């Protein structure tokens, strides 16, 4: 399993999808270090969730990035169209 | 905002979209008339709820199961914009 974050930029960079993880590993007190297997696909930021000291699972951080979809949104002037899990 | 399944249905049929909320609403305890704004698009499943965050993580932790009865595969479940 993967999470993700759909964008309205394709191809989106990666150095924009990883602004995404730092935006979002700040709101949930994560390092974003934590965030591993990344890449990005056509509009989507794919990632997963490496073992963490607050025992964030990858359900809990795609749930929490649709949650503060506007800051991510404010900080990188991205619409945010969709946030999940898939396999 | 609203909640979606995608499966590997081309296209997902409408009984099959509204067996996938049947056994969810089982699984967290409310009615199944309570999903609302319900489609099938392609391959996937959308609807509002009468949390999103909540079912589909729901989805996800009874994802085996939603497979197992319905005969498909549940390839992303989340909330779109
Ligand atoms: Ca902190």
């Amino acid at each position: 399993e993967y999470g993700y974050i759909v964008t309205d930029q394709k191809p989106l960079s990666l150095a924009a999808g990883v602004k995404l993880l730092e935006i979002l590993a700040e709101h949930v007190h994560m390092s974003s270090g934590s965030f591993i297997n990344i890449a990005v696909v056509g509009p989507a930021l794919t990632f997963r969730i490496r073992h963490n000291e607050q025992n964030l699972s990858l359900a809990d951080v795609t749930q929490q990035a649709g949650l503060v979809k506007s800051e991510l949104e404010a900080q990188t002037g991205l619409q945010i169209l969709q946030t999940g899990v898939g396999q």
